[PDB]
Order: C-alpha cells, then sequence, then structure tokens
C-alpha cells in the first residue's frame, strides 16, 4: 500500500467516527520518529501530512544565525534569506528534504498509531457494552490467584475478584470458571474496570435469574433475601402469575436449577421460601424446616415477636450457632425469640 494515507483516514472518521485532525498530528510526530530511527539522526526534521492529498512532507529545520558553527542545525543570513523566506537572525527556515525509501516505514507507523487510537475507541466501547452488565451475573475465567485476589477475564476485559469477595472459605484455582456479579463498570485511566463480588447479596438474586426463567421474567418475584456469605441465604419469592408456583419454578425440574445454584455457592446454604404479607406467616416460612405452631407478635409496633416450636425442633428452629432464626430475623426485619411449646 503506497501513501494512501488519506484513504484510510477518510474511511476511520466515517467508519468509526475518529477524527483526523486528531490522528494526523500524532501521526505526523511518530513520523518524525520513524524518520530518525530509520533514516539518520543528524538532521532537526519536521513532517507535515498535506490535508488535501495526503502526501508526507519532510522538512529539515535550520536555526537562522550569524554563524556556521553546526551546517547540520544552522544557517547564515544569506543562505538563509535566499532560498527560504525573507528570514531574520532567530527564525524558522525550512529546508524540504526529497527522501523516498521512507514510504515504506512512514505506512508501518501510520498502521501502529491507527490501531492504538482504534484500541482506545474499543476501550471506550467496553465501556459501553460491559455497563450494560452492571447488575448481572455472568461466568467468568479465571487467569490466574494470588493472595489476596484473582485476575479473572470476562470477554476481552479482565479484572480482579478480591479475595475479600468471594464466597468465605471457598478456593479459586486458575483455570476455573466462576460466577460473579457486577456491581459497577467503571471507566479507569488505564481501561474499564468491572467491579465483581460474590459475597454480595445479589449475587444470589442473580444465579436465580439465570438458572430460573420466570424469574429472570418477572413472573417469580424476590420480595426479600438476607445472606450470610459462606454460611447461609434465606430468600422470599412469590408469583406475579397463579399459574406458577414460586417454589417449584425455583426448585426446578427434578431439582436440577437449586442444585445449579448450591454448587456455585460451594458450602453456602439455601432456603427458598414463599413470601406472604401476612407477618406472621412469613415469619413461619422463614424459620425454614422447623414447623412454628403459633407466631405471638408481642409488639405490632417494634416488629418483635415470639415463636413456638415443638420440643424437638427447638434447635433447629434455632440452628447452629442460630443462624436460622438470625436469618429469619434479618429476611423479615423482625426480632425473634424462639421457644418450645406447653413446656415453659
Amino acid at each position: 500500500m503506497n501513501i494512501g494515507l488519506l484513504e484510510a483516514l477518510d474511511q476511520l472518521e466515517e467508519e468509526k467516527g475518529i477524527s483526523k485532525e486528531e490522528v494526523i498530528p500524532i501521526l505526523e510526530k511518530a513520523l518524525v520518529s520513524a524518520y530518525r530511527k530509520n533514516f539518520g539522526n543528524s538532521k532537526n526534521v519536521e513532517v507535515v501530512i498535506d490535508r488535501n492529498t495526503g502526501n508526507i512532507k519532510v522538512y529539515q529545520l535550520l536555526e537562522v544565525v550569524e554563524e556556521v558553527e553546526d551546517p547540520a542545525t544552522q544557517i547564515s543570513l544569506e543562505e538563509a534569506k535566499k532560498i527560504d523566506p525573507l528570514a531574520e537572525v532567530g527564525s524558522i527556515v525550512k529546508k524540504e528534504l526529497n527522501v523516498k525509501n521512507f514510504g515504506r516505514i512512514a505506512a508501518q507507523t501510520a498502521k501502529q498509531v491507527l490501531i492504538q487510537r482504534i484500541r482506545e475507541l474499543e476501550k471506550e466501547k467496553q465501556f459501553e457494552k460491559y455497563s450494560e452488565l452492571k447488575g448481572t451475573v455472568t461466568t467468568a475465567e479465571v487467569i490466574r490467584v494470588m493472595g489476596e485476589w484473582a485476575d479473572i477475564r470476562i470477554g476481552k476485559l479482565e479484572t480482579r475478584l478480591p479475595k475479600k469477595e468471594w464466597i468465605p472459605g471457598e478456593e479459586i484455582k486458575a483455570g476455573d470458571l466462576v460466577k460473579v456479579y457486577i456491581i459497577d463498570v467503571v471507566k479507569t485511566t488505564k481501561g474499564p474496570k468491572i467491579l465483581v463480588s460474590r459475597r454480595v447479596p445479589e449475587f444470589v438474586i442473580g444465579l436465580m435469574k439465570l438458572e430460573i426463567p420466570e424469574v429472570e421474567n418477572g413472573i417469580v418475584e424476590i420480595k426479600a433475601i438476607a445472606r450470610e456469605p459462606g454460611v447461609r441465604t434465606k430468600v422470599a419469592v412469590a408469583s406475579n402469575d397463579p399459574n406458577v408456583d414460586p417454589i417449584g419454578a425455583c426448585i426446578g425440574e427434578g431439582g436440577s436449577r437449586i442444585a445449579a445454584i448450591l454448587k456455585e455457592l460451594k458450602g453456602e446454604k439455601l432456603d427458598v421460601l414463599k413470601w406472604s404479607d401476612d407477618p406472621k406467616q412469613l415469619i413461619a416460612n422463614a424459620l425454614a424446616p422447623a414447623t412454628v405452631i403459633e407466631v405471638e407478635i408481642l409488639d405490632k409496633e417494634n416488629k418483635a415477636a415470639r415463636v413456638l416450636v415443638p420440643p424437638t425442633q427447638l434447635s433447629l428452629a434455632i440452628g447452629k450457632g442460630g443462624q436460622n432464626a438470625r436469618l429469619a430475623a434479618k429476611l423479615t426485619g423482625w426480632k425473634i425469640d424462639i421457644k418450645p411449646i406447653m413446656n415453659l
């Protein structure tokens, strides 16, 4: 490809919106560089791309002085006045330098520049797309794992998934494909950077949207959630469609859906329960497998209640380290106290 510089420039400013006035200058300076690292490094040269033809012009600069110390950089006022405009000591004087064999080189450095300009446009294009992924869950590939973070890959982009943000207790190794939640996408003065987490509660929601269509749809709504990453998540759902059972849509065909969810959560426990406008029933739904007999709303004001359960389900209702009641408490917003019936 000969010069053909104007060629691409016009095609680019129309194919990718990149202004040629932003490129010519960057290119002109790179050409001086190319001419130097290619031809001699003796002459102080300047390069100008003709805006009507794109033909590259190359001028040798010279200081018009009163001496002859360095012919290569200086010129008397008689050698100057002549060949060039009406100079004066301490002025500009550009001798054009007809010189072939540069056409080749110039083309290459032009290619480079155009590509670097494109990569920049592309970078601004990454931020556009990937911001649309904000608030969703997407699979990512773990490139490497270092102490406090793992470098993961999402599409053409790459970010860190800090260890502080992954499931407390989990292991992640290079080559792994882990799902992450996009908190936000930010424009960093070094490419767009996607903020991700597998610990945040929206992660569980994100997973549900994937494995469960009606949740992506809206046919099954997630009314409430409470998550203690690594240990347990309780999530309350409802169907905006009385034809679909919220729970059934979540458990899935032979339980393949919570199965996929649970696996992704490693050891984390997940409780899927029906939401209810009736606090007493909500609470009862939140105490998971324990069977509640009655909820005693001893404060319809400060949202506090007493729950009575069968003796043999007292510790089950409460849970290891009391995680069941605590999580049901966070999910409902009510303070709950569990008690065995008939026996103090």
